Formats: C-alpha cells, sequence, structure tokens
C-alpha cells in the first residue's frame, strides 16, 4: 500500500482509533453509512481531539462545493440553521441523523476546523432494475474526481495540515492500495455496526484500511 497511508492497529476505543488514524495520516476518508447515528456522533466527540491532532479541514459530501457561502452562514447561525440547510438534499435519511450530522459539522466548526462541501449536482432517477442499480452507483462514483478537486481546493485555501473527507462509503471502495479511485491517497475508515467485532484492520476486502466497531441505530 502507498507508504503515505500509515495503517496503525486501532488504539482501542472508537474515538481513540479515529484520532490515531488522523494523527498518522495527512488524509483520512470516513466512509459514511447514511442514516446511521453512530458515525456523526463519533465525529462530534472527536472534533476537539482531531483538531489537536492536526486536523484543520473537514470536507463533507453533505454540502455542495458551490453552496460554500450559504453554508458558512448557516454554520455560524448554529445547529438549527445547518439542519434546515441540509434538509432539502439530506433530510431523506432521517430527522435524528440529520440532527446528528448538523451537530457534528457545528462541533467541528467551533473546534477550529474549516468545514466545506465537496458535492456536485447530479440528477439520476431511482434505480429499480438490477442494471439500473449498477449504473446508478457507477454514475455516482464518476463524481469522485470532482469531490477530490473541491476537497483539495478548500484544504489549500486554509493551509490545512491534515484533512478528513467524509462521504458515502460506496465512493471509497477498492481503496486499499492507493485510496479511493480518482482521489488522493489516504487512510480509509469503514464501520462495523453489527456489535460483534472490534475495531480492526480490514482483511475481508480492499474497500477500507481499518474498520471501527460501532452500534446500529
Ligand atoms: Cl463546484
Ligand atoms: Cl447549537
Ligand atoms: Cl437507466
Ligand atoms: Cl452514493
Ligand atoms: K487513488
Amino acid at each position: 500500500i502507498n507508504p503515505s497511508i500509515n495503517v496503525r492497529p486501532p488504539r482501542g476505543g472508537p474515538v481513540d482509533t479515529l484520532v490515531g488514524a488522523a494523527s498518522d495520516n495527512n488524509l483520512v476518508y470516513i466512509g459514511d453509512e447514511h442514516g446511521k447515528l453512530f458515525i456523526p456522533k463519533l465525529i462530534t466527540e472527536s472534533a476537539a481531539k482531531l483538531k489537536n491532532a492536526g486536523v484543520d479541514h473537514l470536507a463533507v459530501e453533505f454540502v455542495k462545493h458551490s453552496d460554500g457561502a450559504a453554508f458558512r452562514e448557516a454554520l455560524s447561525d448554529g445547529k438549527s440553521a445547518v439542519k434546515h440547510f441540509l434538509e432539502a438534499s439530506w433530510g431523506r435519511h432521517g430527522d435524528a441523523w440529520l440532527d446528528k450530522v448538523s451537530e457534528a459539522l457545528c462541533s467541528a466548526h467551533r473546534a477550529g476546523i474549516y468545514v466545506s462541501g465537496i458535492d456536485r449536482k447530479m440528477a439520476i432517477d431511482q434505480p429499480k432494475t438490477p442494471m439500473q442499480k449498477i449504473l446508478y452507483m457507477k454514475k455516482r462514483l464518476a463524481l469522485n474526481v470532482a469531490w477530490d478537486a473541491a476537497a483539495t481546493r478548500e484544504a489549500s485555501a486554509v493551509c490545512a495540515n491534515k484533512s478528513i473527507v467524509w462521504g458515502g462509503a460506496g465512493h471509497f471502495s477498492n481503496s486499499k492500495t492507493d485510496g479511493p479511485k480518482d482521489m488522493r491517497p489516504g487512510l480509509v475508515i469503514s464501520f462495523d455496526l453489527t456489535g460483534r467485532g472490534s475495531s480492526r484492520i480490514n482483511d475481508a476486502d480492499e474497500h477500507s484500511h481499518i474498520v471501527i466497531a460501532g452500534e446500529d441505530n
């Protein structure tokens, strides 16, 4: 694997593992499972420690890069403003989850982390047939190159030491060797919400480097 991706065996707890992964890498990808409360809660609890570890930038799928100005206004108005701003595109995945996502963005912001958007508009119909489901995901993954360009631009705009990119885990598959396709090499995190396993290095597949054990809703 790319020597810039440093894979350290998880340091116990969920917070300790995430901070340790950011401490060991200039770029970490958090593979989101939309609707799962554990992931945004984890980021909220890690915000201050991540900042201290050198994380100055958090680039998120939930905001379109083109809406940066409007989002920064919401981020200052507070959690309630961020939720209303994200609802149009992201409320579909649950009120509680959208609330926790908003809390995580706010907690990162007030911890001194620059929060910016990576997403780009792209309309696709709901997939019903087997082939539509496949084409839909392939089309979505075509945005990786643009997600990466937006995350790069905004990291540089604030001279970030380390950055985290937070987006749908499907975009970070087959990332073991060189990180996500059409994106910069980085440590990719996935989540095991079965409550069985523990945080670990991923050996089942090459869709992430480490798996953080969490709780399902
Ligand atoms: Cl844009
Ligand atoms: Cl608040
Ligand atoms: Cl089609
Ligand atoms: Cl997706
Ligand atoms: K890559």
